[PDB]
């Protein structure tokens, strides 16, 4: 997920961290609510997910020291916020920002069509401000991973979080392949990949760059838009490797005005140099997020 895409690392007592209860569960990994004390200023005790390490191997502890390294640096308003590690004594654990509605796809879906409301989202289906707002922020933590030229490779809205005020993070605890199995395919024993959100120079030639990542923010505009449908949910995975590879596009959602469509459409020229760039993509969306209702209403 960080190694091969592309101490400073701050460490915690593991004293200062509680557990409370699992949030989350998966092959290399669990996942935790935590009371972190003495963490910010501010705040005397706050709320954290800690991801512990399930096997602290020689290779797995490695890797998880270059992960630690590169969350450190990827650290960004629209970026989910890695607070460090505690590696005093198994397990090893990395201390994250707690986001209080899950990933972004389920949160998609649990406010969709047939959508309660609460706190910080009104009733019923997302309104196209907040369905654009929530695109904008996407794209801008992609505009800030692209300026780092890190190639993020996995980019959908299953790996997005979304936390209190609706602020959505790009992050992920690196479980989504055991959770949403089937938003990959799997070709080797192991290896699964996210065919859907691939553009066809990465299924056909493997090949992965800022372009590729923005096909797949292209993919993720499509499902904010159909509230977290899969795309080609019809098509199994290889019916969906024939028609990328083949140019065939997704429709419009129907909730989808034709001004988004076609900024979903840029990202999914064929050829990765005649793709926008995703900083020319968040500035149209950071335009329609943030216009009048007046212009909206009639968009
Ligand atoms: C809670 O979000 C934190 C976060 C913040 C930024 C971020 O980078 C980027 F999105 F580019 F900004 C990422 C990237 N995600 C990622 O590296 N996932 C990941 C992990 C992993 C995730 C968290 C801790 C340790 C390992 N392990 C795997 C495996 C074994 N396979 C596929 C992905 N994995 C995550």
């Amino acid at each position: 997920g960080l190694q091969g895409h592309i101490a400073c690392v701050h460490h915690i007592k593991r004293r200062d961290i509680v557990l409370k209860w699992e949030l989350g569960e998966g092959a290399f990994g669990k996942v935790f609510l935590a009371e972190c004390h003495n963490l910010l200023p501010e705040q005397d005790k706050m709320l954290v997910a800690v991801k512990a390490l399930k096997e602290a191997s020689e290779s797995a502890r490695q890797d998880f020291q270059r992960e630690a390294e590169l969350l450190t640096m990827l650290q960004h308003q629209h970026i989910v916020r890695f607070f460090g590690v505690c590696t005093e004594g198994r397990p090893l654990l990395m201390v994250f920002e707690y986001m209080r509605h899950g990933d972004l796809n389920r949160f998609l879906r649990s406010h969709g069509p047939d959508a309660a409301g609460g706190e910080d989202v009104a009733p019923g289906p997302l309104g196209l401000g907040q369905l654009l707002a929530v695109a904008s922020q996407v794209a801008a933590g992609m505009v800030y991973l692209a300026g780092l030229h890190f190639v993020h490779r996995d980019l959908a809205t299953r790996n997005c979080l979304v936390g209190q005020g609706l602020v959505v993070k790009i992050g992920d605890f690196g479980m989504s392949r055991d959770i949403y199995s089937t938003d990959y395919y799997r070709v080797g024993g192991r290896t699964m990949l996210p065919i859907r959100w691939m553009p066809p120079e990465s299924i056909l030639y493997r090949k992965f760059t800022t372009e590729s990542d923005v096909w797949s923010f292209g993919v993720v505009l499509w499902e904010i838009f159909t509230y977290g449908k899969q795309p080609w949910y019809q098509l199994s995975n290889t019916e969906a490797i024939d028609c990328i590879t083949q140019g065939r596009e997704l429709e419009r959602p129907r909730a989808c005005p034709p001004e988004v469509y076609a900024i979903m459409r840029g990202c999914w020229q064929r050829e990765p140099q005649q793709r926008h760039s995703i900083k020319d993509v968040h500035a149209r969306l950071q335009a329609l997020a943030q216009a009048p209702p007046v212009y909206l209403d009639v968009l």
